[PDB]
């Protein structure tokens, strides 16, 4: 799964994370969004943004970062026992908001770039290791939910 050791490489980056929450957020949707426009139509509420600079000055659009980045941060803290934090989630993004896991994919990889970006001195070989575990299990299991849902796979 992940190593005990692994796990806290990853809870060592969540500490960035948990100093600025809406500010990472907000980052990461505008990386996704930018990445893969595809994941905007998504939004009813976002599809208004035009632009990077119309997505950086929208209050909601970081209310909702900090939103995404709070419930994957308790999921997280868990490590691989977050069977009661995850189903909720699997279940509105696979019955409401229709969410395809390959967009799961999509966000785990904004997520990487944006640890990257903010903090190269933190975020060496190994927390870079560590985190994409982290996420890959946190993909399986949604992915697995969703499945169970008879839900698309
Ligand atoms: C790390 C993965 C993600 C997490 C933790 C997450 C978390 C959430 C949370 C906590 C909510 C509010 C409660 C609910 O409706 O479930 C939400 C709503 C939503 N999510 Fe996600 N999300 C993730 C990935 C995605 C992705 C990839 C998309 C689209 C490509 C997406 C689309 C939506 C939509 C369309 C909504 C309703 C937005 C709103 O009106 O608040 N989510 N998401």
């Amino acid at each position: 799964g992940l190593s005990d050791g692994e796990w806290q490489l990853v809870l060592n980056v969540w500490g960035k994370v948990e100093a600025d929450v809406a500010g990472h957020g907000q980052e990461v949707l505008i990386r996704l969004f930018k990445g893969h426009p595809e994941t905007l139509e998504k939004f009813d509420r976002f599809k208004h943004l035009k632009s990077e600079d119309e997505m950086k000055a929208s209050e909601d659009l970081k209310k909702h970062g900090n939103t995404v980045l709070t419930a994957l941060g308790g999921i997280l803290k868990k490590k691989g026992h977050h069977e009661a934090e995850l189903t909720p989630l699997a279940q509105s993004h696979a019955t409401k908001h229709k969410i395809p896991v390959k967009y799961l994919e999509f966000i785990s990889e904004a997520i990487i770039q944006v640890l990257q970006s903010k903090h190269p001195g933190d975020f060496g070989a190994d927390a870079q290791g560590a985190m994409s575990k982290a996420l890959e299990l946190f993909r399986n299991d949604m992915a697995a939910k969703y499945k169970e849902l008879g839900f698309q796979g």
